[PDB]
């Protein structure tokens, strides 16, 4: 009769099963409810609130071209807000799509019991995953604990889900500003993020075509290089649900059969490794559902509570050029390559030895794709929580990690133009360069480029004493 | 019979009248002589010696494909060096091309009398100019003193010179390394200039085609913008004589008649303004020939002899973002847009009030197109020596000169990535921004960006007291 | 356990429901059986047998890259041939896809009862249609009789079918040449069809991308012009089942939502008219299933049994330049634009008044997309059998049908280069041109271009006497 | 003071020495005089008069954009016409450019003596040649008699001429229609030549750029193939003087030094063979100047005066497909490839044995580049007049000349679409094909393709009897 489609993090119209199912019977009107106080400490950060504002306006005009209007409501309790929207419009059903983070699971469990008190039929759908996490089990019917044990089952699952076409027409018979999504001082500096990004589902479709046709071919040899645009740059579109992940899986498995029929064995190997990256997004929702504070294996660790070392880390003034170039790209554009996120966060935890909660809260505020389940899997991968993760006893050599991800030094020279005439054999560790090499370029360490804020042999021996105390503070 | 073609600053084979005339009679062999001690204080700088080294090797292989070999000689006196090359090879003639800087004029005057002592016929040719400076006169037969009085005569001169084809074959019947053109410490930092530049006459021809076909059309509206490659980037090719200037004048006047026949009035107006820039190169040789220390109208000026202000100027750490971005581009690439060269040199002379000799010697060492006659006309244009030049009583507003040459702030954000989230209305003067605007971006002045090293009202009143003393020290 | 996939007219691997269902359980091996004697008079023609030969070899190597081999069998009775293939390989199931022409419907009905005598499970699938013809009914549950009554129901059908991905791997545990598909005299003239066409499912995918990205935009204004490639040229791929028709419907309805979101109202109108052409392919299978000699409303028509008029028609020597250019393109390439097929077949039936069986048998032998159900709907559309078809009392003016489909005369000048200097106002009717116009070009009618073989006023009055006799021979 | 620039066959403004010299002193006005009755039998043909009409209108508007107007005069005596134009405008000088055909040499000799009777200074210039024909001599100072003896001297001539820039402005202080250049019946068939050609000097410049950048590279391997556009298509621009031939020589010798510096030895060899074709245009003016009826070595030849064989030759209905395709391209477009002009004219002279005057008059009427001196050299090359020409005792095999210039048969299939399904081993000689091959395509010889009008063994023995009679009729 009358159905509310409640948009939360599915801001698209293609392959939207809650919008497609409501457009079969009767009258539809779409609703977004901004209720950030139920998230608690996972209130959306500053750069994420800019992206929601831009793509809700993109979604509102596209629903108007199908013939409707998007209704906005601001409350401190969203379960009292859709119920007040039902009493106004006289609606009988509420349809929405699932979410899997642990805050929204107990929130969606309560809104179902809140609305059979008023006799409203509530239907929820799957719009985010390939399979649901209660479908992938082991031989005994128990959940997995490693990724490649989990991903070899999803590729042999005896089924696969489909892509729904969008509806042909919507019908209403007809709101708050909610534009509180930004402060007025931070407003012109937020608008400079549009030099690199453009939100909306119509732009997510153009970036999937641009990746499939240009650099998906070279992905198996280039996905670790930070020079050049070698990855898809799809992660803020995939976080807000502007591109369907089953739409990506279908199109990549169709390019793979054409390249196997040309015997292009490298382009075919690239299509296999790109789908493994999509399976890491599937796995982050999997262990969040099954094993829902966070990093408890580091709770007797002696952390250095130094706030000016934290200020030098986010300013990009540490004296380590891969860390400084990554922190300047993060502030300028709101995105980092995956291998640079490992570099700047291993530096914060192992070298400066600041608390990991401090760095997680800075990533939550400055990344455009700040995802609750993917930030958990990333910070557990660098701290050694995951079984098949990184080791904690190890510190990375700056010259070796420089040669892997930035072999010609062109990532450092783009973001630190003061080091543009420094040769590549010393550009990732300028404190080791001899004195006449440094002044053959225009570099004096301490005046126009910084000295290293901690020496590498200082923190390597400061960690082994700090590792060996939390081993005996845990046994007591 | 046997003819030496002495290459000095004409490193090409197309439109080379000394090479073309020698290839008519008999045996030819080419000679370069590196003799930098006759230049005195105009010894070629560090970046210029890198370009000569790369393009002599480019010229040597192209003369081999015509069938010869380039002979190199190093001496502290070049007039004793070609005479020793004549006695070895048994040559009868020496042909070369003219130069017009005041050191080479008295040096070429002496080598003619040095070689009729041995009975050697010496012929010199015009390879650098459209007309010779003893051909453009006024109505009474006297030289001009302004540029547009001079350039309206050259466009109505009753003649024009032609483009010689290269010879079809050369004939010898057959050297020092001279590779002393770089220090071994400065060698790997010099090689990083190849990220932006490629010397040689074959590359000068590809950059003339690339400019004529892409952005010569938009030159009349874009030649003052430093964002984007809006100019030709031909000046280090035109300084070393790898592209002929009569070849440029012919090809641009042929595009102008095609655009006038399509009634493309803006593309035709752009071709008129680009040839006016070539006439400024002609005019710099004109007043050097007629009026050959240099800036004597500022000789009782009180200069501040502060050497750490000079170190902060060439490091790009002054706190003025147009000056800092221009000084970082100059060190990284060896080239600046013409409007930025006015900005960074007016700042050194009017704000810091350092001696102009100090800044001229730094431009001589860091520019790839460091030309003796063009650096004279440029530094006389900013100091008020020229009649139709800049005023000396004026200081430029940083916001207004920012909006003219960098209207969207994309030149500052490329070279100073720390200011990438600062809005455009304050990016050229961050000390005027309110305090919540600066911390809405990641900018604290004094820690990750510098404070202005002198305030603008300090130096404006320091100049008016310094101007008014050299007015009375000159009358005494 | 072991399953035969019987390929008949579904020569692809993407969206193949019989191949996809067999690849779930066990061992698969593919089989084609050439049995042309069960078709009777619908034995495949000469150009169709060339295309089957080229695309079976294309399908055989693509099944090898998935790990199998295609087995070929030649029999005069295909129901005795798959049963002999089961006894060899020890297979338990046979899966295939439906067909809807009236010969294959009674043949598939008998092979099901032939194989439960041996206890073999037989499954058939839908691979050719959007919906099955027993699903589209009227309000009373009866089949339609007009096209636009039928197509307005298919666009409102409460369901739609999906696109299956191809299998990841096939398994056999392992044949006749059947290459009898061409005679040895006709073999080198058949191979010249490759100048215009390339069979195989991998080429059907490249022609769908090429049409969606280039000229689908302009289809609503260009689909009646025979100058230029304005249509998709997909019909021999769609006849042999090398491209899926649900794959076309999905991709065209996705381009339609992007163009509606740019307010490109003409590109959106073109996507609506292209899907109406696909619905004509759906409708031809619909009335073949419900109303399964053929043109019985012309059975007392007095036909002229003149065999040299039939020889002049297929040679393209009639003196009517649209008919002659269409007959020369048909012999050279094996394809005609849809508006030219109306022209050359209305000419054979209304002007020459030859029997329509004679022209249908020539189209069956010379077209690459000679489809049984689509040739029926086409020849019923020109003869007036269909209710919403052409009128039979009318003859078309050659100048008016020339201006509609060939407005600048460039289709005639391509295929009849003798008329290249004839102006456009007379190029479609040269017998009406004045005598000095014809000899201002190089045209003398009767020597280098033919006179019209029948005059237009002769056959217009010969038809009205021939129409009015079959009206009274039918009432008796 | 006042100067007439008399345009005859130099319809351009770039590199025009008579227009450039007049634009130095005073007032200029341009004049074309149409006087076709002084040419006698070399009255310009039908297709040439269409091109003059189109490019005089192109030249008139381009002189208006320089500020003048083109004056037209029609007379039966041009020497009385410019003298009447002098008396009207009060002009003092007449400047024009040389021509070298033997009619214009004695006409220009008389107009000089006609105008010193009135005291008018007459100056003539070189605008058509690289060198003048009184500058290329042998060792004794005598003219050459072979081409490669002549062209090895022009490449070693101790000089070369230059390219003048166009004037910047013209000055008048200010006519008949002459549009009689076409009949009103032939007017709409002449306008269809614009499908392939576009006259004017601005289009001659775009076709020189298009050839230098696309297919000059492949010229040494493709200049004998008639499939594809492998030559420059510059000959009607070079005949009417819309492109300068010194402009072509300069630009091709500049591409040759760039390709020699990349060691592109095939692109460099192509630039050498293209300039040899330009030297054939130079040589045709050379022997016309020195050895000024025409083919007197065939004057006792027994010619067959059959006028219906002449009608079948120009209709393209001989039964020889290379001759028929060349005659249909010539009538449609007005141009033929150089190897096809040898084929269709050797066929007219050796097979049909029609008088060569009959075929020369048909080429004069149907070619757009019908040049008096180049048609002489071409018809002397096929008849054996030239020493290094063709032999007269030989007749060419149609299969061998077919494989040289049309190896895949795609030139025949374009112009004779009736033979599109005939395989390549018989497409150049269909009378030798076996009977089942011809009817496997749609070819019956005598009905839809013609039988050969003379058999090849008939005319081979008819020529040897006709050769051997003019040997004894000449000795008497
Ligand atoms: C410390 C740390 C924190 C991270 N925080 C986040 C976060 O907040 N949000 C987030 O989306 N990703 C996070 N990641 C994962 C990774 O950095 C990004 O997903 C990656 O940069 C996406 O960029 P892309 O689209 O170009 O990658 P692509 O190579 O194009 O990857 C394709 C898609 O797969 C997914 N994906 C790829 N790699 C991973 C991965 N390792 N884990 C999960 N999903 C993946 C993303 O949706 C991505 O768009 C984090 C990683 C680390 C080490
Ligand atoms: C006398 C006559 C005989 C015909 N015989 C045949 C035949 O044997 N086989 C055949 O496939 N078509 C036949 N047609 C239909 C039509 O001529 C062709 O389908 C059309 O030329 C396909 O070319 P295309 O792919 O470029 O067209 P498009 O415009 O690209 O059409 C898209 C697709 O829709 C289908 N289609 C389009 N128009 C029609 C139509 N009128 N009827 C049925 N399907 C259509 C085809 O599969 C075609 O590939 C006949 C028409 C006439 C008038």
């Amino acid at each position: 009769k009358k159905t509310i489609v409640w948009f939360r993090r599915d801001l698209r119209i293609e392959d939207n099963p809650a919008l497609a199912a409501a457009a079969h019977e009767g009258s539809v009107f779409p609703v977004f409810i901004w209720c950030p106080e139920e998230e608690g400490q996972f209130y959306p950060g500053r750069a994420s609130r800019w992206w929601m504002k831009q793509s809700l306006a993109h979604l509102s005009q596209s629903l108007k071209a199908l013939g409707s209007d998007l209704t906005l409501i601001k409350t401190h309790n969203t379960i009292s807000a859709i119920l007040d929207c039902i009493r106004v419009t006289g609606a009988t059903k509420v349809v929405f799509n699932h979410l899997y983070d642990p805050v929204s699971l107990v929130r969606d469990h309560t809104v179902k019991e809140k609305l059979v008190e008023r006799g409203i039929s509530v239907q929820s759908y799957n719009g985010d995953l390939l399979y649901e996490p209660w479908e992938i089990y082991c031989e005994k019917g128990k959940p997995f604990t490693s990724f490649n044990s989990y991903w070899k089952k999803c590729l042999d699952m005896s089924i696969e889900s489909v892509m729904l076409p969008p509806p042909w027409r919507l019908m209403p018979i007809t709101s708050i500003e909610e534009l509180g999504l930004e402060n007025e001082a931070e407003k012109p500096s937020n608008a400079l993020l549009t030099r690199a990004w453009s939100p909306g589902w119509s732009n997510a479709d153009k970036l999937l075509n641009e990746f499939i046709e240009k650099q998906l071919i070279d992905y198996a040899k280039n996905s670790k290089k930070v020079v050049g645009n070698s990855t898809s740059l799809l992660s803020p579109y995939l976080h807000f649900g502007e591109i369907s992940v089953r739409h990506v899986f279908q199109c990549a498995r169709m390019k793979q059969i054409i390249w196997a029929r040309d015997k292009n064995s490298e382009g075919e190997e690239s299509a296999d490794l790109f789908l493994r990256g999509i399976g890491l997004r599937e796995y982050s929702r999997y262990i969040c559902f099954n094993f829902p504070s966070l990093l408890s294996h580091l709770r007797f660790f002696p952390w250095d509570a130094d706030v000016d070392k934290f200020k030098a880390w986010r300013q990009g003034r540490t004296g380590y050029p891969l860390v400084d170039a990554g922190m300047r790209e993060l502030w300028a554009t709101g995105w980092m390559h995956n291998r640079i996120r490992v570099i700047v966060s291993s530096f914060a935890v192992k070298f400066l030895l600041l608390p990991a909660k401090w760095g997680m809260k800075y990533f939550w505020d400055t990344l455009l794709d700040a995802d609750l389940e993917c930030d958990i899997l990333g910070w557990q991968y660098i701290s050694g929580s995951i079984p098949d993760g990184h080791e904690l006893d190890r510190l990375d050599n700056p010259a070796l990690q420089g040669a892997k991800y930035d072999p010609e030094g062109e990532y450092i020279r783009q973001w630190l133009p003061e080091l543009a005439r420094l040769p590549t054999e010393w550009i990732h560790h300028p404190w080791d360069a001899p004195l006449t090499v440094l002044k053959a370029s225009g570099v004096e360490l301490g005046t126009n480029y910084a000295k290293p804020i901690v020496d590498i042999d200082t923190a390597r021996e400061l960690l082994a004493k700090a590792i060996s105390r939390t081993r005996e503070a845990q046994i007591m």
